[PDB]
């Protein structure tokens, strides 16, 4: 009794960290995933033309499956970006803290990259809290959309639904740890080991973005492979292997549809990126068998996992990657480098104007 | 200076009228469209298995683009379609006035329709005003969702934008015949050549389906090709030709982005009702040359065009379909039978569980 899923997609991986391109697209293919959007908050950044190329090129030898490249918006590189913005996946701003090469020190700088980014070419904001209703703003004296990343409370996603009722060209995405975890989950991890950003929920921010999951247009990992040894602050969780498990487990428990989850995890991934379809891709899932999420994943070299214990019924059992098995029942048969950049498909480009 | 564009998708076609399906998917291509989902309203009528094969054989042998073919709901057929259902594009309920065949007595009748369809199929619905309210009411009570069929009035689009600020599963499309033309234009028309089911709106309709975009998922032609000497009562105008030059024109005024199309001609399309991409398919278009929609189109059957008169600034200059030139400034070179139905491909079946 296997279900045949699409390729589905994870628009939200660091990937750079011990873990690398190789590593991480190996936990992309354990999890269902064959197509990835890397973020551009590496060592050193993706915020310049040269940043990108080098980091093209090591996941075109590193990647196992597809991907794309975000453009990281900085204090300096307004307006520089506009020859390789169609190359990437979109552009990411960091609003709230972060490095200081992602700073952006004022809303006037948000405005600048709002007002100089291709308007046809995504636009992505790590926002919290206010920050949300702050870049919605910019966006509409820019008049252009904007995605806003890991909705997470009760406050963000209610913000999110009256613009949409507004008819505001606004999408969001939320990860599975603010769906599956919560605060009083930080009893049983701690400040370390539970130091995320944005940060875990209440139950009620929980409760909340079940109850308004019309709201939600994607869902993302988020994974960040950050090791122990540095969570007990640098924030985020590790997610890639965990995400499909947790969601398949939900649609057991009648919490949302398949159909939901393929709109959140494939068709919807692809209309807000433009992202292409991959040819003779899918995984199979078996939804018959129940297992504990173990105190590591396989493959992902953050080796910890904040959804240790918890009860799954569902499992990754075949995924291939344009043509050929690239993962089996705890085997991963592609090599580095098999994945490629959608963006240079013909079909990946964003359609655009002349 | 030409756009690329991927391979559109028209949703709401009525192809067997002097129309067949060889000379419709002409228009269609010569439209942009390469793939369409034939509605079930022929003589015979979709309502039954037996009809569901031929009609799938006749367009594989006839379309020169690629189909999905609807089938009809009747007031005998509820609970019998569950063997075939998979294969066609979907469920279609005609709820005002009709054909005897395809004519549902009693919101009974709708209610167990909803409740004998499988749950992962789309259901489409022909509802004008009040219907449109009654069919999301019979959803809820299924919990599950609905498509309505050519939104035209205020009315209606408000209303699924109240259902849609409540979360409720409902999607919608809209006709070009709603949004470039009114009851002004009656009076070049006629109660004969004029005549269009749902009935074209006020000055105020057209002005509010514009105003509410965001709540409009799909664009649909409802190419019904009745010669004049039937209009001069059937519903229903020719639009496949017309579709997408009246369209580009919009978006070259700036009433929308070419995001706001494409995400309504073929992404929208495709998570709405599950429909596979089409390999190495794409349209090119020019969008610098402006010319008056003539007298009739030269592909359709109907030999006339509500839309004669108006200015357009967009022109379909190539359509390549799977690989093949399918269409170039004037002349369709893929023969009957180029064609194939997406619901046979292995990516055309929707995802359901075991
Ligand atoms: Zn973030
Ligand atoms: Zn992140
Ligand atoms: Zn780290
Ligand atoms: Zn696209
Ligand atoms: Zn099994
Ligand atoms: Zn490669
Ligand atoms: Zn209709
Ligand atoms: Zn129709
Ligand atoms: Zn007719
Ligand atoms: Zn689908
Ligand atoms: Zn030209
Ligand atoms: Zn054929």
């Amino acid at each position: 009794k296997l279900v045949r899923l699409p390729g589905l997609i994870d628009v939200h991986v660091h990937l750079r960290e011990m873990e690398d391109f190789a590593s991480g697209t190996a936990a992309a293919l354990a999890g269902g995933i064959t197509m990835v959007c890397a973020m551009p908050n590496t060592r050193p950044p993706i915020i310049d033309a040269p940043a990108l190329a080098l980091a093209q090129k090591l996941a075109e030898a590193g990647a196992r499956c597809d991907f794309a490249l975000f453009l990281g918006a900085s204090s300096e590189n307004a307006g520089t970006l506009g020859t390789v913005a169609g190359s990437a996946a979109g552009l990411k701003l960091y609003l709230n803290e972060t490095f200081s090469e992602l700073r952006l020190d004022s809303v006037v700088q948000w405005m600048e990259h709002f007002e100089t980014w291709p308007s046809h070419l995504p636009i992505v904001a790590h926002a919290e809290q206010q920050t949300v209703a702050a870049v919605l703003m910019v966006a509409q004296l820019t008049q252009r959309s904007v995605h806003i990343c890991h909705v997470a409370r009760k406050e963000e996603i209610l913000l999110i639904k009256a613009a949409k009722a507004r008819g505001l060209p606004v999408t969001c995405e939320v990860a599975p740890h603010h769906l599956f975890l919560s605060h009083d989950d930080l009893e049983r991890l701690g400040p370390g080991k539970g130091e995320v950003r944005p940060e875990l929920g209440s139950r009620q921010d929980v409760e909340a973005l079940w109850e308004n999951m019309a709201v939600i247009d994607c869902f993302a990992s988020d994974h960040a492979p950050h090791t122990l040894e540095e969570k007990c602050p640098p924030p985020g969780f590790p997610g890639l292997e965990t995400m499909l498990p947790l969601l398949l487990t939900a649609v057991s428990e009648g919490r949302l549809s398949l159909d939901d989850l393929l709109q959140r995890l494939h068709h919807n991934p692809r209309r807000i990126f433009h992202l292409p379809p991959q040819e003779d891709t899918y995984v199979e899932v078996d939804l018959e068998h129940e297992w504990t999420i173990p105190s590591h994943m396989p493959f992902s070299k953050a080796h910890w996992t904040p959804f240790e214990g918890q009860k799954v019924k569902g499992t990754v059992r075949r995924v291939v990657l344009r043509g050929e098995v690239a993962y089996i029942d705890g085997q991963v048969l592609v090599p580095p480098g098999y994945g490629q950049d959608v963006r240079k498909w013909p079909q990946g480009a964003v359609p655009q104007l002349p």
